[PDB]
């Protein structure tokens, strides 16, 4: 409700391959965070914190939406 | 290396709730984080019994 009670951020971004196949959603965190983000859950739910200006995040966002 | 600023208060009705997941490194708060059909994050704490509620529904919803 535009507060931090209830809030996620992303304090650093995952680096690394985004491993795809293993990716079920995303969202983008609080545009109230420090860092703009994309958080991916995947199917064993682990979450990366992942930099929305990259072109590989970009891609992997395409791909769920795609689905 | 994502942070739960503060456990959400309240209510979080179920139909709202699209999956969850946990991570417990520090400054997580061990939380609950709901991502809900809207496309937010809820991060609750994982001590409550609706909070509980809701993840049992969201796993019994998964495998069905």
């Amino acid at each position: 409700r535009g507060t931090n009670v209830g809030r996620e951020c992303c304090l650093e971004y995952f680096k690394g391959a985004i491993p795809l196949r293993k990716l079920k959603t995303w969202y983008q965190t609080s545009e109230d965070c420090s860092r703009d983000a994309i958080v991916f859950v995947t199917v064993q739910g682990r979450a990366i914190c992942s930099d929305p200006n990259n072109k590989r995040v970009k891609n992997a966002v395409k791909y769920l939406q795609s689905l």
